């Protein structure tokens, strides 16, 4: 039996590949994620359909109901086996989902302009002029939200005060809000690693604000979770997910 | 019921504590991995009897009858409940027992020292006057003997023909030898970092080698790998990993 597999556009894990003709199915696809789910696809031996998250979010839970959206959900409600894109471990995620293996590290950070006194998340904090945000529903956001560190405690009351206004849909939208105002946008290091290659007016701000990984999701208990994490193992041992972030990194400037 | 935990002597994440007065069971440890252990037991509210593995080893399998020792040996005969300790997370292990999210990450790299033109893997590879080697059953060693990479395949030439002679039984006797003769030695890059902070003589040589995460062990299936993976990133989250590190690492 085939496979379900949930996961999100976003450059350059997942990406529509571009044609002159149309492409169908799995074809459609390219990317990081996609190579991956290709090697994992060989080495453990399973067919399977792409199908993007429906709701096009990545998982957070609401604090009324407690019931969770995005690819998470998805996973939760059996309705894709495997969740392959840049999905954050986390600690709220791993206890409704299960984990593998992290096929990449990376860490909570900022994207601003070059050339400017702003140097740590510690100065946006203590100032109102710059505005800051992040992505909706993700883990980022999710981090300010829970964190009882008082710099991020103190961001996150500002974020929240002002969710309209500075929460953005995706990763894009937070990145041209910065290129396009006072803006400085929270967001995981190895995407803005992506990014500054495509802007030479941007930057990373500081250092890592946090550390974690990225996973393929699987519902709780499955068994693909150490199949799975197992591959993925193998292939960084061997060499071939550092061959795959070089090949996908590479984007003028 | 108490857990078994084993645990492995390796300086600055297990130690046993400096005092006048004799010390007895848990009381004899600290160290990162003994904190560690110490905030796992808070947060899912459990006690512990803290072991030293028997055999003094990390765990590999041997080439001829496949049985298993170390740490990993204990989880899979179920005779340990958790190994918390510097153990790193591999394919090989992952297939005989299970781990929790990484509660540390780094990669095999080089120490030796200070003032030689000596400045990668592959400058190690092409000779043969300064000797090199790794600490026998752990995972480095066993990296260089299941690696394709031809640098990699040629320094495990190198090992495995000397086996004798440069490899150690632990990290410590690998450091004396980097220490008291032309002798570099492969290890992971936390270790390194606490090592070149005492010895200011030495330091690392090139970059990481591999990357990986040292996570606590459980046997296959145990109930307490999620649960444990989930106190894990929920330390990592508040920032108590990285307040144990500075801690506990010229
Ligand atoms: N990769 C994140 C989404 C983007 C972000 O949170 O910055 C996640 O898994 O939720
Ligand atoms: N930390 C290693 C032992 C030391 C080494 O191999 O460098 C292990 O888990 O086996
Ligand atoms: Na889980
Ligand atoms: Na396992």
């Amino acid at each position: 039996r085939s496979l379900i597999v949930t996961t999100i556009l976003e450059e350059p894990y997942v990406l529509f590949k571009k044609s002159d003709k149309p492409l169908y199915g799995n074809d459609r696809f390219e990317g990081y994620c996609i190579d991956l789910l290709r090697e994992l696809s060989t080495i453990l031996g399973f067919t399977y359909e792409i199908r993007l998250v429906e709701d096009g979010k990545y998982g957070a839970q609401d604090d009324v109901n407690g019931q969770w959206n995005g690819m998470v959900r998805e996973l939760i409600d059996h309705k894709a086996d495997l969740a392959v894109a840049p999905l954050a471990i986390t600690y709220v995620r791993e206890k409704v989902i299960d984990f593998s293996a992290p096929f990449m590290t990376l860490g909570i950070s900022i994207l601003y302009r070059k050339g400017t006194p702003i140097d740590s998340a510690d100065d946006l904090a203590k100032q109102t002029k710059i505005e800051y945000g992040a992505v909706e529903d993700g883990a980022t956001m999710t981090f300010f939200k829970k964190s009882k560190i008082s710099t991020y405690d103190k961001m996150w009351a500002f974020m929240s005060s002002r969710r309209q206004s500075v929460l953005v849909k995706s990763n894009e939208e937070g990145i041209q809000r910065v290129l396009t105002s006072d803006y400085a946008f929270l967001m995981e290091s190895t995407t803005i690693e992506f990014v500054t290659q495509r802007n030479c007016n941007l930057t990373q701000i500081g250092g890592l604000i946090d550390s974690k990984g990225y996973g393929v999701g699987t519902p709780m208990g499955s068994p693909y979770r150490d199949k799975i994490g197992i591959a993925i193992l193998q292939l960084q041992e061997e060499g071939k997910l550092h061959m795959m972030k070089e090949k996908w990194w590479r984007g003028g400037c």
